[PDB]
C-alpha cells in the first residue's frame, strides 16, 4: 500500500524518542480519562495526580512498552495476522489489570493526538486515517481478551 508508508514514514520523526512522545500520549490519555490513573499499581499504591506517574521508573518502562508494541504494529503494517496472538494476550490482561474495552478509544485518540502534535503540517488527514484503521486492527485483535 501507500497507506503503509505514511505510517512508516509519520512514525520516524517520534520513534527516536520514544518516552519523551509516549510521554505526550500519556499526559493525554490522563488528562482526557484520569480514571486510568488508579490503575498503575507499582508496590500496590496509587498515583495520586498525574504528574505523580511521570516520576515513577515503573510508569514511564510502561511508556517504553508502549511505544514498543506501536513500533512492532509498524513493523508489520503490511502483515498483522502475526501479531494477533500477543494482542489477544495484551488485551486479556489489561481486563486483568482492570482496564475497560472502552478506555482504548480514549487511548487510540492520545496516539492520534502526540501524532498530530508532532508532525504538525505534516499529519495530513491521510495520515491521521492510516492510523485510525492500523490502530483499529490492533485494539481489534486485543480485544479478543474479553471472552471474544
Ligand atoms: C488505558 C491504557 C492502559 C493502562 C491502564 C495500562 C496498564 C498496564 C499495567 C498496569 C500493566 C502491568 C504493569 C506494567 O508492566 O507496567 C501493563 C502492562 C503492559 N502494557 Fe499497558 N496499559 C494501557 C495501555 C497499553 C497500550 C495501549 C499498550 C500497547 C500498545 C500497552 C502495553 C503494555 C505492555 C506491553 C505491558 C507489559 C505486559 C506483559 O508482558 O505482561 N499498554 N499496562
Ligand atoms: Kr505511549
Ligand atoms: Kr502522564
Ligand atoms: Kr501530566
Ligand atoms: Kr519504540
Ligand atoms: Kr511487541
Ligand atoms: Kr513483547
Ligand atoms: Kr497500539
Ligand atoms: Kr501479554
Ligand atoms: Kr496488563
Ligand atoms: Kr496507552
Ligand atoms: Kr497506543
Ligand atoms: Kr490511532
Ligand atoms: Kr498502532
Ligand atoms: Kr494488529
Amino acid at each position: 500500500r501507500p497507506e503503509s508508508e505514511l505510517i512508516r514514514q509519520s512514525w520516524r520523526v517520534v520513534s527516536r524518542s520514544p518516552l519523551e512522545h509516549g510521554t505526550v500520549l500519556f499526559a493525554r490519555l490522563f488528562a482526557l480519562e484520569p480514571s486510568l490513573l488508579p490503575l498503575f499499581q507499582y508496590n500496590g499504591r496509587q498515583f495520586s495526580s498525574p504528574e505523580d506517574s511521570l516520576s515513577s521508573p515503573e510508569f514511564l518502562d510502561h511508556i517504553r512498552k508502549v511505544m514498543l508494541v506501536i513500533d512492532a504494529a509498524v513493523t508489520n503494517v503490511e502483515d498483522l495476522s502475526s501479531l494477533e496472538e500477543y494482542l489477544t494476550s495484551l488485551g486479556r490482561k489489561h481486563r486483568a489489570v482492570g482496564v475497560r474495552l472502552s478506555s482504548f478509544s480514549t487511548v487510540g485518540e492520545s496516539l492520534l493526538y502526540m501524532l498530530e502534535k508532532s508532525l504538525g503540517p505534516d499529519f495530513t488527514p491521510a495520515t491521521r486515517t492510516a492510523w485510525s484503521r492500523l490502530y483499529g486492527a490492533v485494539v481489534q485483535a486485543m480485544s479478543r481478551g474479553w471472552d471474544g
